[PDB]
């Protein structure tokens, strides 16, 4: 499992709704975080730092 | 605009809050879709083909 290359509706508010299957590969949850980049014109999603002091 | 560096939290049902202002950047809507990979560790939105038959 990892890219999908699968694509998904942006919801309504701006969500896209990730699949579930997806943010299993990276192992992150609805309550999670997303550390959102792009390259040029292309948008990188990778999963929020989990360091908590 | 670009890459924004910028979390965001995946919602409640899996759903991304993508920032308006990054669908903004991409061209990019609420309605519209995004065709989503993974490179190894990290999620890849491009936008979907607006090809309209």
């Amino acid at each position: 499992m990892k890219s999908t290359g699968i694509v998904r509706k942006v919801d309504e508010l701006g969500r896209v709704v990730i699949p579930i299957e997806l943010r299993r590969t990276l192992g992150i949850a609805e309550k999670d975080a997303l550390e959102i980049y792009v390259d040029d014109e292309k948008i990188i999603l990778k999963k929020y730092k989990p360091n908590m002091t």
